[PDB]
């Protein structure tokens, strides 16, 4: 399972680390925010004035756990894996 700290891919796409894991204002159920290794992002995490996390601005994204895969793992649009 999931942990804060973990190496992970977002989408299969886009690596970086998990930041936070949990609730959120915008959505159902647990999000993982992940601070990526490329400014591929589109928050600095926080979303609509909630502060989940904090990154650099374009390296914060959040995903929905099925989204998110641990490096070295299968994912499942070209993918990194």
């Amino acid at each position: 399972e999931l942990k804060i700290g973990d190496r992970v891919l977002v989408g299969g796409t886009k690596a970086g680390v998990v930041r936070f894991l949990g609730e959120t204002d915008f959505a159902k159920g647990e999000w993982c925010g992940v601070e990526l290794d490329e400014p591929l992002g589109k928050n600095d995490g926080a979303v609509a004035g909630t502060r989940y996390f904090q990154c650099q601005p374009k390296y914060g994204l959040f995903a929905p756990v099925h989204k998110v895969t641990k490096i070295g793992f299968p994912s499942t649009v070209r993918r990194v894996m």
